[PDB]
This record gives C-alpha cells, structure tokens and sequence, in this order.
C-alpha cells in the first residue's frame, strides 16, 4: 500500500528447511518499520513466507530469482 | 498461519475517521506486532490502521458485523 496509516506484512519467525525452489514465484523485503529484516518468498499459491537473508539458501534463492 | 507466514502490522493510525458505509469488516493485528491496532477492511480491500482507543473505533466496531 502506499498508504502510511494501511497495514504492511511484518515476519516474526523465518523459516528453517527450504521450501521447493519450483514453488516460489516472486520475492521482496517486508518494510523497514518491521522488527525483523527479512525477506518473503511468494509462493504458487500466493502464500507469503518469510526468510532469513543471511542464510545461505536464502541468498541464492534470491539471486536466483534475478531478471 | 505457519509462525513463518506474514502477519499484517499497523505502524500509523488513521487521523481522520473513515465512512463507516465503506467498511466491510474488521479484525485486530497480531500480538506479534509492535503497535495494537483495529483494522477495517473497505469496500475497495484496504486494511486501514486504527487505534482501538479512540472513541469512534470503539464506536465503529460497537456496530459493525451486524
């Protein structure tokens, strides 16, 4: 939203074990105003899953998800 | 709702009340969440932030889902 007083998707928890690479279409960062720093893979489903940047994983999922 | 799924939080609340004929529902934020708040969900899908201490939020959910 670009609305500041609308909700915004915040992580509280990321998750551990990789989730199918082939299941994850898109990708972005929650807002800086969130706690936690973290990274939310969307999947073939639409669901929204949070992740850590730092992982190992993580980075090269997100790199492989590049243009 | 995995602990790992995105939870939807408020970090502003709405200064101006909004019509209340544009509200279709209405739920709390996760605890999980920095700030408490009461989100209306309009009739155009936005989750508009509200602070649940305020008189008219009371007000307004004091009559909705009815």
């Amino acid at each position: 939203s670009p609305y500041s007083s609308d909700t915004t998707p915040c992580c509280f928890a990321y998750i551990a074990r990789p989730l199918p690479r082939a299941h994850i279409k898109e990708y972005f960062y929650t807002s800086g105003k969130c706690s936690n720093p973290a990274v939310v893979f969307v999947t073939r489903e639409n669901r929204q899953v949070c992740a850590n940047p730092e992982k190992k994983w993580v980075r090269e999922y997100i790199n492989s998800l590049e243009m």
